[PDB]
């Protein structure tokens, strides 16, 4: 099988090879055949009782763990695990982030650049904005949004674009959210042993904790970060690893949280670190990022975009990358050794993710700006150390567009409203081209790469297939990237990829027919943007012709992010199994007995085509359900 | 091998022989040889990259998992996760004890039982009680405990019995405790694909964690317990199957959570249910407790004890258990299964913990007597159902005194105090005799079952050797209930089985050799006398010849706990290996390296003798240090 589409990856691949390094792609060849029980989510371990394996065939074999439970509880469980890690990982995120907009200062390094942002965002807290200080009102949203961490009193504050139908729904089944760590802490306590053992159940609890994710925790860490750096606008940027310099110092972003990114941006513009790179022997500073915390610069600056989740360890191997800083989450130990073989320095700086044998240089949240400029100098020192004669950069670089924020898409739409009719600044013209059939409806495309399908092929053939169908596509993550070196990410592409509705959409809106809408944290723009066309049209977003795909997902997040696009009442497929075919009660749940309970439900399908016309079919019914 | 060294408990596993049901012994049996890979630790699923196996012989087989984890990162992460899941079920107690606390009232169902304990907990609170009233009193106190669970700006308050120097090493090693889902939140973030790679930095995040655990959860809820449902004082009670009447309606409490069988307790002297017991031909009521909630209601009321966790199904074989209510955590599910061969009505009471085909009748918290009354009228009603011809109750019981909590501990300890002297009410003289040498020592007792090892043999062969060698023994959880089935809780016990040491003290204070301080929560309450005697010494909790053993622990709580203890300054011996093998650098940390971070360090010691002589070593060894 191909490792790639990629031709870079490709390339890049072959000169592993040549160098005697491993790779992912390796490492997954070395694992050979994965285990049968932990593949199907029969494998507990959750006490030292067991280790516990049950038959994931039932009637046949081992039924029950030690302490008696079933395959259905033992899959049920490790499910609300994944979701809990995954709800843990971006509630983190989203915590860093409104504990930096509690320290924002008007002569500090940590500004407020977006005020009518904040002023809305405000409004949405219930704090209070007329005739007070920019700064005292975003302490106060700060508050506001902590507390939604971790009060243990009273109701939680969710985003106005979240339809009252929704909430009442979620209210009756009994997976309204509480503040974030608490669900958090409550998955973890049921599944313990001998506590919850029942499947329907432990579901619910699930989807209950990925709530306080997709409404609470992404969305507060994506409009704090709009606040403090900036909405993303329209912008131009390029992708892929052709976007190394040979003859500059190289310094590549890899992570997910904003604030070290931002910093380090505004350090590579100081003066004496320019002054620096030249004496050094470099033509200049070229920083290009990696996975999220590429997309929030590129998003918010148009730093070009050096490669998705698997590229990360060839952006190594092209030996031009004389610093890697990185900060958490998909962040490949592997890369500790793999920089051995190399110059680079492989740079640690946050507490939560310690790498062994990698060099730590802790940010400094108090003086973010100091601490950047002197990371960036330890890269910039490091050019110095540069083998030019083991350098290969790829000459494979795309051009994109990207910055399209819900605010960036009402702007781009009031380009089509008649001054005279109107109104201005709202998702009115999306819904009137949904409801009309002129687009057939709006796919979210999200995720990451994972060894078990062909690099960047499921994004790309599923992204293609749905814009073929007049469906308006959103990326974000590792599938924005994908777009993007791909290069659907293009005003052009409309003529050459999309259909006739989507075709004469991107050609009256000016947009490509794929939007780049920002990291995957930023999902929760998806939601808002989904929010806000229901309540245009006085209905949940169980009725709308939306669905999301994974293509090629691997992390816990994504599971989380599958489990409350769900729950929100949007229908997901998954174009990697997750670890339940072992529990035919969690199956079917997942797969059934979803829609009964929140209007959507999960798909599993494998082949990116045929889940291009099973998407189609179900918007195509959604859509005449609702009349449309 | 025996499947236990308690005599009716083997006469049951007969009769379940003869009735043809499954015991978690059969169970046991069925699983056959466990996973290697799973027992070593060296398995990763946190990923959908993965399931991911990697060598627990370092230098063969596969060495890194797919995204490059090494064996020691797999075994880190694993471990963390299990004291992630340890501390949520903890704190997830202490947090329904403090809204119980919330919620108190003069003329409701919970009030305020001892306004001393109260009081001195408001002032360990910050809370004002000089000419206020009790309630707002309680109310201010529950507050600040909720607080502790989630703020995300300030310190956390801490018990006053914690050595300042304990603090001060915590915070130099970077584990000085948050808010307890904080930092349950933070364990699960840096165990995410790519985060943290480094197994000492992930043990410290571990430690931190379990701090929460010991010395916030768990105490809140001990203390807010104590306030409530009254201090805990020197009280008869009987233990073992025997206690089950096949003439009375026999009502089994199974489970943590104390509320739930405080207002059973309460209703069961309510005269018409009495009235009903007899109109169904019954003698009368017989509650009996299981686990935690047994040992709660049997500290605080005398209630008998049924039996520790590997007996709960036991408990059902008997054919005389008309109703078996439990609320959360160590319920063994296959019970459910189990019931539908007897007349048992299987009921639970909690969201957290459906089960499924059990009776479920949620515990109503806003009305908790009549919730609690109706719950009971279903388990009365279904002595009708009797088959007494199934009925074999085996004729064992034992005596046995519990309810030493630290107050009633000092009480004890003030009849040895010479009036003309004192001071009264101190620990100073259990630190006399412990200084003197007249006591080696003090040694912790707790945990629960397993399979693994003959059932209470670990248990009873480790206290019966620490009270030889003049260690004076404190148990909570099921090695308590151990204790209390063999015999070991009774005065006649010290010139049994104590040294001479110990059975001079025991005849002076006129205590037991082995003093029952309550359930797995009320761990904290030992925690609170070794820091107390610390106090009065002045020196460090790791200063004093004490320690920790877990001879058969199988829950995720068991690991939360030695980890807190171990980094309170405490050595703990494990009597059942955690799944770290497979990681040398784990292993290394835990057993050798924590002693240069905390002062302490885990043993893992499978024969109890060797474990009895290893604890009197360390403990000498630590006498000698001190200059004691
Ligand atoms: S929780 Fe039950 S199934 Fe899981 S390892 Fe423990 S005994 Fe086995
Ligand atoms: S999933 Fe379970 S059975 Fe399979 S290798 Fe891992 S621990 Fe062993
Ligand atoms: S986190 Fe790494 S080791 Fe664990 S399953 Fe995923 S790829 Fe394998």
């Amino acid at each position: 099988k191909a490792k790639s589409i990629d031709q870079a990856t490709l390339q890049l691949l072959d000169k592993a090879k040549q160098d005697g390094v491993e790779t992912v792609w390796d490492r997954k060849a070395d694992m050979k055949v994965q285990c049968g029980f932990g593949s199907a989510g029969v494998c507990c371990r959750n006490c030292s009782m067991g280790p516990c394996r049950v038959s994931p065939v039932p009637g046949k074999g081992v039924e029950r763990g030690i302490c008696g439970a079933t395959a259905d509880v033992i899959v049920s469980r490790n499910f609300a695990r994944m979701v809990a890690a995954g709800t843990a990982a971006h509630s983190d995120h989203g915590r860093s982030i409104a504990l930096s907009l509690y320290h924002t200062s008007k002569d500090g390094d940590i500004k407020v650049k977006d005020e009518n942002k904040l002023k809305e965002v405000a409004k949405s807290f219930n704090v209070e904005t007329e005739g007070r200080d920019i700064y005292d009102i975003a302490h106060d949203v700060a508050k506001e949004g902590l507390s939604n961490y971790g009060k243990q009193l009273g109701e939680v504050t969710l985003p106005p674009s979240l339809p009252e139908k929704r909430k009442e729904l979620w209210r009756k089944l009994g997976v309204y959210p509480r503040a974030v760590d608490r669900e958090i802490a409550a998955v973890m306590h049921s599944t313990h042993i001998g506590c919850n053992a029942d499947a329907e159940a432990m579901i619910k609890m699930s989807m209950r904790c990925s709530l306080t994710d997709g409404w609470m925790g992404s969305f507060m860490g994506t409009e704090f970060s709009d606040i403090m750096f900036g909405t993303p606008h329209s912008i131009d940027t390029e992708a892929n690893l052709g976007v190394l310099e040979k003859n500059s110092v190289n310094v590549v972003l890899h992570g997910h949280e904003p604030l070290l990114s931002e910093m380090v941006v505004e350090a590579a513009s100081d003066p004496e670190l320019v002054e620096l790179a030249k004496s050094v022997g470099a033509d200049g500073i070229n920083l290009c990022g990696m996975c999220c915390t590429g997309n929030e610069v590129s998003m918010r600056h148009g730093i070009k975009i050096a490669g998705n989740f698997m590229q990360q360890e060839l952006a190594v191997v092209t030996g031009a990358v004389d610093g890697l800083i990185v900060d958490v989450q998909c962040i490949m130990p592997a890369l500790a050794k793999l920089s051995k073989s190399y110059h680079t320095k492989f740079i640690t700086t946050s507490p939560k993710a310690h790498i062994t044998d990698s060099i730590y240089m802790e940010f400094d949240e108090e003086n973010p700006l100091d601490s950047a400029k002197k990371i960036l100098k330890e890269a910039i020192l490091n050019f110095k150390n540069r083998d030019q004669s083991k350098v290969m950069i790829p000459e494979l670089k795309c051009k994109a567009i990207l910055g399209y924020s819900v605010e960036e898409i009402i702007n781009k739409l009031d380009k089509v409203v008649n001054t005279q009719i109107g109104p201005m600044q709202t998702v009115k013209p999306l819904a009137d081209v949904l409801v009309s059939g002129v687009l057939r409806g709006a796919a979210a495309v999200v995720g990451c790469n994972n060894p078990k399908v062909v690099q960047d092929s499921a994004h790309i053939e599923t992204i293609k297939g749905l814009i073929k169908n007049d469906v308006i596509v959103v990326v974000t993550g590792c599938a924005a990237q994908a777009a993007a070196k791909y290069g659907l990410l293009q005003k052009e592409a409309a003529e050459k990829y999309a259909g006739p509705g989507l075709a004469t959409v991107c050609k009256l809106v000016d947009i490509p027919p794929v939007l780049h809408m920002g990291s995957c944290v930023d999902i929760s723009r998806i939601l808002d943007l989904v929010g806000r066309v229901a309540n245009l049209l006085g209905v949940d977003m169980s009725d709308l012709p939306v669905a999301g795909v994974a293509p090629e997902w691997m992390s816990e997040k994504a599971v989380a992010i599958g489990t409350y696009v769900v729950t929100s009442g949007i229908d997901t497929w998954l174009g990697v199994a997750p670890p339940v075919t072992g529990g035919p009660e969690v199956v079917d749940i997942l797969t059934n007995k979803m829609e009964d309970w929140v209007g959507a439900k999960f798909f599993i399908e494998t082949d990116p085509h045929k889940a291009v016309e099973q998407i189609v079919n179900r918007m195509n019914e959604k859509r005449k359900k609702l009349g449309i």
